Parts: C-alpha cells; structure tokens; sequence
C-alpha cells in the first residue's frame, strides 16, 4: 500500500557505507528521474548520479566546511543524485522535446505536432518575457521530480534524504554546470540506513489537517 | 511495483463524472497531502479539497480566458485539490511546527526542542533576510508535495492531472487566500478517466537519459 510507504518513510540521518544498491535498483532510480511529469513535458532538468567513491567525493565538496553533517550522508550512501534545473529556457530544448514526442508517436498529424510546439512556446515565452519567472518555474518542476523520486525510492524499499544543505555554487563549479546552463538545487543520497540513523525509530510529525486543509 | 506505476500513470485529459472516489480513497489522498516531506518540516502549505459540485465550480472559475480547457477537468473530476503556498513566513508557523514535533514525542529534552527551533530559524531567516527567496523557497516545497501526490494517487489506482493552466488571481480571490496569507500554485483534479481521455492510450514520451543524466 502506498499509504503505508508514505507513513513509514523518513529522512535518513546516517547510511551504511557497505550497503550498495543492486544493479537493478540503480536502473530503477534512473527510470524514476526520467519519467517524472513536468509542466508542458518541458523536462527542464539534468541529473548527476554519483555511484563511485570519487564521484560522491566530488559532490561532497559542496558540503565541506559549512554543511559537514550533509558530507557524511553524501559519502556514506550508495548513490547520490544531484537534481539540476536549466537556467534559461532555449528554443533548442523545446524543439528537442516536441521532436521526442513525435518520435514516440504522440502526434496523429503534422497539424497535431505544430499545435503542440505552438502551445509550448506560448507558455514558455509567458514565463520568460511576461512573468520574468522562467528560472523559478523550471526549478519548481525539478522539485516536483524530487517529490516523485523520494516516494518512488521509498516504495522500492530504499532509504534516502533530500538535502538543500549544500553550497550550490561549489557543486556547480565542481561539475561546470553554470557553463552548460544548469544549477544544482537538491542532493538526494540514496541507500540503506545504519544503526546510527536516530531518525529511523522516531515518530513522524505533521501539522493536523484542520490547520492545513479546507474541504469545499 | 512503483516503477510500473511511474511508467503507466498519465495526465488525464477527461474524467468520468459518474466515477467517485470511495470514502477510503478520499481519506488516503488527504493523508498523502499531509505526510509529504518538506525542508525543515516547514510544511509551508494549505490545501483546498473540492468535492461538491459547488466547490468544484468555485475552483473552475479560475479556468476563465486562456485556461478554458482546464475547466472540464476541474468540474468532471471526483476531487480537485488546490495546492497553496504560504506567501511570507511567520514565526508563529515555525513555533507551531516545533510544538507539533514536541507533542508527537520527537525530542528527548527541552535542549533538543530549543535546538530544533533555533536550527529552523537559522535556515528560514537565511531565505527571507539574505537570499530574499522565501516565497520561492516555500513554493518549491509545495511542488515537491505535488510530485509526491501524483505518484501516490497513481499508486492508489486513481487518475489525476496537474494543472498550471489556471488563473491564480481568480482562484485566490474566490477563496480569500491573499488575506489568509496563501497563494494557489497547482490544481490537481483526481478521479477516473473517461473513454474521451485521448492521453490514456498515447505513448509516454521523455528525453533519453544520455541527454538528461551523467553517471560519475
Ligand atoms: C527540500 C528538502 C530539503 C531538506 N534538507 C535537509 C537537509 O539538508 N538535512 C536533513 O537532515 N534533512 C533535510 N530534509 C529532510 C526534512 O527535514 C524532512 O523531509 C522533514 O523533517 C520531514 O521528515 P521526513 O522526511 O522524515 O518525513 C530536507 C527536506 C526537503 C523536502
Ligand atoms: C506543474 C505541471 C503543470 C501542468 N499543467 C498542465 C495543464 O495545465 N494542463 C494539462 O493538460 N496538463 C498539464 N500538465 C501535464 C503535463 O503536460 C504532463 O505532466 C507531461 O506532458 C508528461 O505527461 P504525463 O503526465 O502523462 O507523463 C502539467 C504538468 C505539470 C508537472
Ligand atoms: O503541460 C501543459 O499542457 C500545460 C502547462 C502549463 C500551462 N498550460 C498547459
Ligand atoms: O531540513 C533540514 O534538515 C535542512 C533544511 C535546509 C538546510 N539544512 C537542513
């Protein structure tokens, strides 16, 4: 039951450095990142999946100094995913999405294809020119992906933790993201928790529905 | 299996208005909204769950003008969730979260509780005072919740569609959100697709992982 999963998952505070994902699980986590939905199917994202110790070290540089509790989590875990957002929306990226939709056989005619591209241009241009929010709007889609991912990995029976506690500037420069047109937003170490994870046996806490939720 | 679910879910273009959530399902979707994770467990969110004809109509007012093709989706679905973000953060909201954690028994001492509050203040204050990004940061958490929700509902065997195509100004005023300190971001009709959902029988399209994903 997916509710069981939601009610039992937690942010892992410590991972077992000897516990690695199976080859199949590593396939599955990539599938989840890929198939997240997104406004307009714009998919405005890059993922860095670090599974080597050298790889994870490069990511963990972003936590050295000020985020050092995040460091252990990034280094101990089997796989560390950096979620990145496109910085500006390029008409090349919109073309590449609609051509992918076409290749997959989503459009019955070229009329259908041109109409999809036109719609996508309209909203994308609205974010950039009008609302001046295209970076933010693209970042929101990455956070949607994160939410999808966390539940997904929890349902696979894997431990994870979302981390905003890292230096985006450091991690960007470590992978040359600014120049490729990306920016790191969230790091998600994935694996199996150790006996040092105090949060594994703590009760979940949420505000009551009568505060957060109106039924009409 | 959750990967099956991720691969099979779709954005529903038309719902069957006769097909209601069971009373149990209506409780389950509320559970998912509440138990989404968030940075600092800040839960900077409100939900409107519209299940009456009256209620859905009030939401569908937001799909005036350019957003007309949203309207059907909002009226025909069994349940329609408006995801709202807090507009600025109040110290009252941070208190209410830490008091909730305490009531749920997450802290062994007052030292534990005071240190959690102070940590939450540190990052929260960083967003408002330094980065001037607290609105955006709270909205990002709401989108994480949306991602969690869409997969969750899909795992329950329910259809849904995320909608950014609505008039947030109209929906806010309809529900007096500005005055209560919220703003609508995403509308998610939930129910069962009809045979007129053209998207139910189309292939899923995503960019290939050789574009989106770097393994290190
Ligand atoms: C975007 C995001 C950022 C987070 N950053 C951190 C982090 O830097 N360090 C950490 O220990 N937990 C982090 N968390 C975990 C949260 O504190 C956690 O989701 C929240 O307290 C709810 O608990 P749960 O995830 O165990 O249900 C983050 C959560 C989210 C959603
Ligand atoms: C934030 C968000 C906003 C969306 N808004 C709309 C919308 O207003 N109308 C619509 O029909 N679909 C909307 N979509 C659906 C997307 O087009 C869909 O998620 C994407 O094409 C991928 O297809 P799938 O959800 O079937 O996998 C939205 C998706 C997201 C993530
Ligand atoms: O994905 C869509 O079709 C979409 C996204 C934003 C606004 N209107 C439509
Ligand atoms: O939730 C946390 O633990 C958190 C959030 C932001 C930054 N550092 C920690």
């Amino acid at each position: 039951d997916i509710i069981s999963v939601a009610l039992k998952r937690h942010s892992t505070k410590a991972f077992d450095a000897s516990k690695k994902l199976t080859p199949e699980q590593a396939e599955q986590i990539k599938t989840l990142l890929q198939y997240s939905p997104s406004s307009l199917n714009s998919q405005p994202w890059h993922f860095i999946v670090a599974s080597t110790e050298e790889g994870k070290a490069r990511v963990a540089k972003s936590a050295a100094g000020n985020y050092v509790f995040s460091e252990r989590k990034m280094l101990d875990a089997s796989h560390v995913v950096v979620f990145c957002a496109k910085t500006a929306m390029d008409d090349v990226w919109l073309k590449l999405v609609v051509d992918q939709e076409d290749a997959d056989g989503r459009f019955a005619t070229p009329e259908a294809k041109a109409a999809n591209d036109k719609g996508r241009k309209f909203f994308a241009d609205m974010h950039r020119k009008d609302l001046h929010d295209d970076a933010e709007w693209m970042a929101k889609q990455v956070y949607l992906n994160v939410g999808n991912f966390l539940l997904g990995v929890a349902a696979l029976g894997l431990d994870a933790v979302p981390i905003e506690g890292f230096d985006a500037a450091i991690l960007d420069a470590e992978f040359g993201l600014k120049e490729k047109g990306y920016t790191s937003l969230v790091v998600v170490p994935v694996g199996h928790h150790s006996v040092e994870d105090f949060n594994a046996t703590l009760p979940k806490s949420r505000l009551p529905q009568n505060i957060t939720l109106t039924e009409v």
